[PDB]
């Protein structure tokens, strides 16, 4: 059933990010940033950073809360209930590869999701730092394209910044060294 | 397979053997183990570049455009990358890690491995891509090391060392922790 529902956004993709074409494919990008950035409106996270990655990944990391890691009602990890459950779940069925590190309740977390597949989360080092990252592998099956345009990437964290006053947003693109950081005070 | 897990842990019993001491001339020689390799691959006439980036959670990740470390199906019934990272000179920073990621381009693919405590996850194929390299990435085992906290200058100047005695090398150092950076390259 859980399968069942991640399947469903690969068969008809359109009804969970609109279009199957670049405006599509740059979706993925806003889902996870979007979360991130919830955080900073939460009184949370004080950064976002993206990377672009020359293997076509993208990275989100932000200091915010961590998403939670302890186990759920549901019986997997609350991190696992939201990557396949929740709307960043759409990220995780439209990707090759989703991996996660949390830094949450005093730890380093690891996961991974294979085609939405969780693997075992594994407790790291002691840490008093809380934050979550998130890298993912567009699915070149399901995509037109999987090149993202970092004009694009760079005007729409520049004005989440500008309503979001005080909060850092850096974006980089390793495929040819562009780098860009966005602020507004507050 | 035995035998495996006894080196293994023959290096964790006496790390000194391996590298020296555990304080924090010890643990730069991980970083000094890794880098080596992708050194190594680039003056054997294979790679151009290796990335050296100090992360904030206390991780090194170093990244080479080498051939890859082989993947393929071993004699042994693992993975050639397995057979390295269990038993030849990277095992030793395998084995004082707590963690051990690598991300391989070869073959056509993207592969990427984890190790627990050395122990290898499955061997998971990723995307097509002409491109060759690998990317390693350690968390020093703090139950080993006095100290993990590497010193930036220490590294920048053995990998200055490094890109002068390799002319034509590109290696560039980030650390994550303060935003310090260096990048080495002496034509040749
Ligand atoms: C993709 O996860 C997103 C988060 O994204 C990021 N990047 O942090 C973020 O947008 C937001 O994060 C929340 C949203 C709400 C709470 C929240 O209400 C917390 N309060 C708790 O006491 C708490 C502790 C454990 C727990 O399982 C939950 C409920 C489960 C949630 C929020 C998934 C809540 C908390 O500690 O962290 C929270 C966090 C980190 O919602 C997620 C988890 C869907
Ligand atoms: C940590 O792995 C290291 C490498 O480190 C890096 N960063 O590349 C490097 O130091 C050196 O890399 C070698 C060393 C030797 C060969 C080598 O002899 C190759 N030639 C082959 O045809 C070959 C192909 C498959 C195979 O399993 C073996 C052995 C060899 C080859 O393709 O790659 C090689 C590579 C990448 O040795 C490793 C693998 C232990
Ligand atoms: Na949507
Ligand atoms: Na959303
Ligand atoms: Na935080
Ligand atoms: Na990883
Ligand atoms: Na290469």
């Amino acid at each position: 059933t859980i399968l069942e529902g991640l399947e469903a956004v690969r068969k008809r993709p359109g009804m969970y990010i609109g279009s199957t074409g670049e405006r599509g494919l740059h979706h993925l990008i806003w889902e996870v940033v979007d979360n991130a950035v919830d955080e900073a409106m939460a009184g949370f996270a004080t950064r976002v950073d993206v990377k672009i990655h020359a293997d076509g990944s993208v990275e989100v990391r932000d200091d915010g809360r961590g998403i939670p890691v302890e186990m759920h009602a549901t019986g997997m990890p609350t991190i696992d209930v939201v990557m396949t459950q929740v709307g960043v779940s759409v990220v995780n069925a439209l990707s090759t590869r989703l991996e996660a590190t949390v830094l949450r309740d005093g730890y380093e977390w690891f996961q991974y999701y294979d085609r939405s597949v969780p693997g075992k989360l594994k407790q790291g080092g002691e840490t008093k730092e809380t934050g979550t990252t998130i890298r993912f592998w567009a699915d070149p099956e399901i995509f037109e394209t999987t090149d993202y345009n970092f004009e694009t990437v760079a005007r729409r964290l520049q004005e989440m910044a500008f309503l979001n006053k005080g909060l850092t947003i850096e974006l980089t693109d390793e495929r040819d060294g562009k780098h860009r950081v966005f602020h507004y005070p507050g």
